[PDB]
DNA sequence: ACTGGAGAAAGAAAGTGAAAGGAAGATAAAACGGGATTCATACACCGTTAAATACCGGTTTAAAAATCCCGTGGCGCGTTTTAAAAAATCTGTGCGGGTGATTTTAT
C-alpha cells in the first residue's frame, strides 16, 4: 500500500495497484482530495504487516 | 405554714417544607463529508526533425582538505523519585423451591 499524509494530520493507505505505470512527461491523476488550506509532505510505501 | 404532687406557661433546640441556581446532564437543527451517474473535454500514445547538450585532451588555481596544540563543556556513572502497567482481591447476579408482605379503579 501506498501511505499519505497532510500538513495538519491525515492519514490514509491505499491499494497500490489502482496506479498504472506510464511514459515520463505526464501530469498524473490526483491521490487524494486536498482541503482549504493544506498540503501534502510525506509519502510512503510499505507492507500491511 | 409548710410540703409535695400535678397541671399549666413559657422558653429554647431540633425537624421541616420551600428556595435560586448552577453544574450536569439531556435532546434537535445544522453543517459536514462520503459514495453513484454523465458525459465533454483534455490527456496518453505514435512517427519526424533542429537543436541543445554530453563528452574527450590538456592547464590551473584558488579553494578545500589535512595536520598539530589545547581547553573546555557534553556525555557517563551512581543513586533517587515517579508515574505506569500488572497481579491480586473484592462485588454483583441469576438460576429454583421456600418465608412473609403491598396498590388503583366502578357502582
Amino acid at each position: 500500500v501506498v501511505v499519505t499524509l497532510s500538513h495538519q494530520g491525515y492519514v490514509k493507505y491505499q491499494p497500490l495497484s489502482e496506479y498504472e505505470a506510464q511514459r515520463r512527461g505526464g501530469k498524473g491523476k490526483s491521490a487524494a482530495r486536498i482541503k482549504e488550506e493544506d498540503f501534502i509532505d510525506r509519502l510512503l510505501v510499505a507492507n500491511t504487516h
